[PDB]
């Protein structure tokens, strides 16, 4: 089955572009097979950007990716879990996780 692979080490342009020009203070990238994930933390919000150049991203994929970040990467204690926002477009899913701090 499909595992999330941290690919940050070979996305150093993108990591730095996002750190220097955005409110993000953490930027990481991951593969989920041929699906690409960008994960960030900034004051007041974490973000996941999930996209797939070839195909629509499937619902079970979304669920596996989301629950991986929630379990491993996101401090749920500061997240506003009733205020999650998920924007679904054609080949792009955007999940916002507001935070107290
Ligand atoms: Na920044
Ligand atoms: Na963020």
């Amino acid at each position: 089955a499909m595992k999330l692979i941290n690919t940050t080490w070979t996305h150093q342009e993108l990591v730095n572009n996002q750190l220097d020009n955005t409110d993000a203070f953490l930027v990481e990238t991951y593969s989920a097979g041929n699906t690409d994930v960008v994960f960030t933390q900034a004051p007041k919000h974490y973000e996941l950007l999930i996209s797939n150049k070839h195909r629509a991203v499937k619902d079970n994929e979304l669920e596996v990716i989301r629950e991986f970040f929630l379990k491993r990467k996101i401090d749920k204690d500061i997240v506003l879990m009733d205020k999650l926002r998920t924007v679904h477009t054609d080949k792009l899913i955007e999940i916002s996780f507001p935070t107290t701090v």
